[PDB]
């Protein structure tokens, strides 16, 4: 189950910047809790019911989105004004930045599974909208906003990753 696989791997200091994947699975639940039903309603009460769910969720997915896009872009920024700083220490100085340089390491590799993780939730609860709604919405939500978001299409941290690489390696 992703929501307990989620909560294990969610960096506890970051914990309500990730995708509130449990709280969608509510939501979606809501969806089919208030839903009439044809044969005591009619066929316009009740698509008009998932037309009102619809744009609720979507606002959700958007504000979440948002979100995600905001704290990975201010994760990244502070990563490329770490690593200048631990640039100008190492071009001076020239076994204490042996262990300075690997936890900034493993900072970047911490936001990159903030990155997987996040999408992969966004991932299956758009799958999972799909499947209830039985609509293609929520996959093309996906395409079009989700696969081009910065925090998901953004190689400024690879290049980090890289290049923090070659500094540990050649220096």
């Amino acid at each position: 189950k992703f929501a307990e696989h989620l909560s294990a791997h969610i960096t506890p200091e970051w914990r309500k910047q990730y995708i509130q994947y449990e709280a969608f699975k509510d939501m979606l639940y809501s969806a089919q809790d208030q839903a009439p039903s044809v044969e005591v309603t009619d066929e316009d009460t009740v698509k008009r019911y998932f037309a009102k769910f619809e744009e609720k969720f979507f606002q959700t997915c958007e504000k979440e989105l948002a979100k995600i896009n905001t704290f990975y872009s201010e994760k990244l920024a502070e990563a490329q004004r770490r690593f200048a700083t631990l640039q100008n220490e190492l071009q001076s100085s020239g076994g204490d930045l042996k262990l300075a340089f690997s936890e900034f390491y493993l900072s970047l590799i911490l936001l990159q599974n903030y990155q997987n993780l996040n999408f992969t939730g966004f991932r299956k609860i758009l799958k999972k909208h799909d499947k209830i709604l039985e609509t293609s919405r929520g996959a093309d939500w996906r395409v079009a906003h989700v696969e081009v978001a910065p925090f998901y299409t953004c190689k400024k941290i690879n290049q980090l990753i890289s290049e923090t690489e070659a500094v540990v390696t050649n220096e």
